[PDB]
């Protein structure tokens, strides 16, 4: 029933920013926006955050974003037990992506399984894409790409 994304893959098979798809980046987010009240904080217990800035900014998002990757985090440990959903990256302020990137307004994540193995990216990608993510992206083998349209 659940056919693996294939790597390098993305869902559906358009540019992200596109109608179809995540639809159009409505510009970047900053702490010190007006916008920034669009982000809302994700503190679901069966998500890992890997937290790497320190900041916990990992975990602003919109209210959409936080609505899929929650459904994500329940299949999940569905698909493996033992197992949850990681996320690697989310809201973005320090420019490290592409220029309008929708990480830079909370609407995408970069997830990995708790595990990270890598085996795995490729089913949980698909996963992500049955969670309502409106585009679902097999990025690198080591991180798998989901976004969603703004509100
Ligand atoms: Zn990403």
């Amino acid at each position: 029933k659940l056919v693996p994304l294939a790597y390098k893959q993305f869902s559906p098979n358009v540019p992200e920013k596109t109608l179809g798809a995540s639809g159009r980046y409505e510009g970047k987010i900053a702490r010190s926006s007006e916008r920034f009240k669009e982000l809302t904080p994700n503190y679901n217990p069966d998500i890992i955050f890997k937290d790497e800035e320190n900041t916990g900014a990992d975990r602003l998002m919109t209210q959409r974003c936080k609505d899929r990757l929650n459904s994500l985090a329940i299949s999940v440990m569905n698909q493996w037990p033992g197992v949850k959903l990681r996320v690697t990256e989310g809201w973005d302020e320090d420019g490290h992506h592409s220029e309008e990137s929708l990480h830079y307004e909370g609407r995408a994540v970069d997830i990995t399984t708790s595990d990270r193995d890598r085996n795995k990216y490729g089913l949980l990608a698909r996963l992500a894409v049955e969670a309502g993510f409106d585009w679902v992206y097999y990025e690198s083998k080591a991180h798998v790409h989901c976004s969603v349209k703004s509100e």
